[PDB]
């Protein structure tokens, strides 16, 4: 056999007990899905901004840039609905760490019961603040841990082509958006946007901890992720083409558009670039791009774990990304560029 | 939410329970996994060969298409090791019937419990009759209710990429093909060959049907198998690019060889074309090839589900098969050409 061991798994039911979406929290997610919902629908000019850490590894520096984002929120809250990245699922393209829920203290002790404990906490302490969270679900049996206090989710680009994680989308109660493949096919993505929106029968573990039959509705709120391929698929000539897919394929053309990974050539001060194009593109009159998608932590860079030295506070582990000040300018960008496109 | 209803599913002991696998269906599986791992290891000549429906939908032809194979196999040993296709899950581009599992009585009443029943127990029958099983290992809770049975294992062209699909594959006891990408990217099924060989830790469903954490030892008895792009992949060129990029990235350079899906342009008739330039590869000296995939049924081509029409005999209602007639002659090309790459 190849199954070394198999040890207990707090079930969904005692983490929900333990940590209760307070009135604060429940809103929060409540008022962010209708939102962004009402921004796919094309009734509400503004645009959805999924920014923050590649990874959350430290629930410190985590809440302390969640006070600072929501500051911005309500800045700009007339052109952006301003979305947290709470990402505490990380694919790899072989191996390596899986992020804070599979192995919280980054030392291969995998104490997941701890990462979902203090996963759930987080997630609550921010939406209680006010500020919605976004998040990679790509693992089958978190989301019943952790859905309840998610505004939107997102399918990343080596799982958009699975039908069990299209499955997953078409049950979740928040919009979800299909990244683009890592090779940068569109019509993965499209397809998925169209499996996703029919009901599905599929076997799923309920929040007893229970593997049961679930049939689900399909989900009408998905959307398309712009994150590159062998080369970037941000631009004008891009987005025309990928428009003109989605309408070939009966579906809404609109877009969202990731400034990391494969668009800045995974170069961190490349967001600022793509950034400055996409805001031409919406500032020039292009409705199309409903969201955005940046990452940003309180420090630009990245840092690595096998070094072994301490950690830098608030620094990425996984992904480089922008630090605090070019946020506060990106976010600044954006918005002008929606009041431009506005009119 | 969007989670229209939740049914109760019979845990995996229950169905072990009501279908125990006979010495003789338990022998089955442990010689072939064993075969195929002396031919990964280069101690067997042999070639691997996977053959079968499309998809499983009637127990009743599927028998009888295996007391056919079986004489094949037992006649074409020394140079053939024959694994039947027993598919009984099904990942679609966008939408349609998901295999025999997940609804047997196609006709979207989902009885998935009538569907593991069914399953297990043809599994069992094929298997106590001396002929073994592969399958595509889809689904992340339906592996324990039939692993026991399976002596080898498929990870499709769509969730190759896919991280909780490498981490199944780490934890099977039967060797696993991974698929390429379906635009063709060889390198996401060498990365997961790399992935799925190392120890992984995540959560999964017991045979008690319950959540909990799960360590894997790794798998080393998986291999590449090429199915087709937006060109076929089987001629020489580029098994010799696989042959290399394997090579390069530290793993013994084998394939297998899909004969249908990209690699026949969906045309079921082509696979006697691909059969024709493997066998003349194989036979001409190619020791890289290890293993081919055809899809052959009682009845060649297919039918489909929404005419409303009976539906005919040993015909897949998926994608098109050859006949038996054409399997037949397959076989013994396949047989010949070992026969004389040995010489
Ligand atoms: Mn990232
Ligand atoms: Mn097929």
């Amino acid at each position: 056999l190849r199954i070394k061991e198999i040890k207990e798994l707090l079930p969904p039911v005692a983490l929900l007990q333990k940590f209760p979406a307070t009135e604060n929290a429940a809103n929060t997610v409540a008022h962010a899905r209708k939102a962004i919902h009402k921004i796919l629908k094309g009734n509400d000019d503004r645009l959805l901004v999924v920014i923050g850490p590649c990874s959350i590894h430290d629930p410190v520096a985590a809440k302390e840039y969640a006070t600072r984002l929501l500051a911005l929120r309500e800045e700009l809250k007339d052109e952006l609905e301003i979305v947290m990245r709470v990402y505490f699922e990380k694919p790899r393209t072989t191996v390596g760490w899986k992020g804070l829920i599979n192995d919280p203290h980054m030392d291969n002790s995998f104490q997941i019961n701890d990462g979902l404990r203090i996963a759930r906490k987080l997630l609550l302490d921010i939406n209680d603040s006010g500020l919605p969270a976004a998040g990679e679900f790509l693992d089958m049996i978190t989301p019943q841990y952790l859905a309840d206090l998610m505004s939107w989710g997102a399918i990343g680009a080596r799982t958009t082509e699975s039908q069990v994680h299209r499955e997953l989308a078409s049950g979740l109660s928040c919009p979800v958006g299909f990244k683009n493949g890592t090779d940068g096919t569109i019509k993965v993505a499209i397809d998925a946007i169209n499996a996703a929106g029919a009901p599905h029968c599929f076997l799923s573990v309920t929040k007893w901890g229970h593997s049961a039959i679930v049939n689900t509705s399909g989900n009408g709120d998905c959307h398309i992720i712009l994150r590159g391929g062998k080369e970037p698929n941000y631009s004008a000539k891009h987005v025309a083409e990928v428009k003109e897919g989605l309408n070939k394929a009966g579906l809404p053309a609109q877009v969202m558009i990731d400034f990391s990974h494969a668009n800045s050539s995974k170069q961190f001060k490349k967001q600022m670039d793509v950034c400055a194009d996409v805001c031409q593109q919406i500032a020039g009159g292009e409705k199309a791009i409903i969201g955005v998608m940046v990452e940003s932590h309180l420090v630009e860079g990245n840092q690595s774990l096998e070094s072994g030295e301490p950690l830098a506070y608030g620094k990425s582990i996984t992904d480089a990304c922008i630090g605090w000040e070019d946020t506060d300018a990106l976010l600044r960008q954006l918005a002008n560029a929606v009041k431009a496109r506005r009119g």
